[PDB]
């Protein structure tokens, strides 16, 4: 019932799930509820769900970067229950992945991370990966960091930084 098949995205960012109407009241979900999504290799996501005219009751729609995440692939089944008293953030630390940051020397915050998380309130879990469109190339991040850990909301007062090493492909999962 609370198990679903993975769906593609339409317009869902990586911060949204969608599910149809009558799902979400057989689930008991409202709109705009953070949700807490399981997936493969014990991963987890955290994201705002959303309702769909569109989406087939047995199914919830999510975008690529959501399915990396949970290290599924359309057709996989995931679970999704609510995820209450989600707190806002005091501080998070990102770092972006070193393929994708290669040869990109400017603000990684001004130019990425500040546009994507600004008034967005999005919900983010310590170890997510995520991308981020802006400057010359997009950059993939991993969320290494979140206090409260592992889920948070960035709020308008959440300190972003991401200052270090980048991450190696390899690692994403550490």
């Amino acid at each position: 019932p609370n198990r679903l098949i993975v769906d593609e995205a339409i317009n869902e960012d990586n911060s949204v799930v969608s599910l149809s109407q009558p799902k979400m009241d057989e689930l008991q979900l409202f709109r705009g509820d953070t949700v807490l999504l399981k997936g493969k290799k014990r991963r987890e996501a955290v994201c705002i769900v959303l309702s769909d005219d569109t989406c087939s009751d047995e199914k919830i729609r999510m975008n690529r970067v959501v399915r990396n995440n949970l290290r599924v692939r359309l057709g996989d089944v995931i679970s999704i229950q609510p995820c209450p008293d989600v707190k806002y953030g005091k501080r998070i630390h990102v770092l972006p992945i070193d393929d994708t940051v290669e040869g990109i020397t400017g603000n990684l915050f001004e130019v990425y991370l500040k546009p994507y998380f600004l008034e967005a309130y999005r919900p983010i879990r310590k170890g997510d990966i995520f991308l981020v469109r802006g400057g010359m190339r997009a950059v993939e991040f991993k969320v290494v960091e979140t206090d409260p850990s592992p889920y948070c909301i960035v709020a308008p007062d959440t300190v972003i930084h991401c200052e270090g090493e980048p991450i190696k492909r390899e690692d994403e999962e550490e």
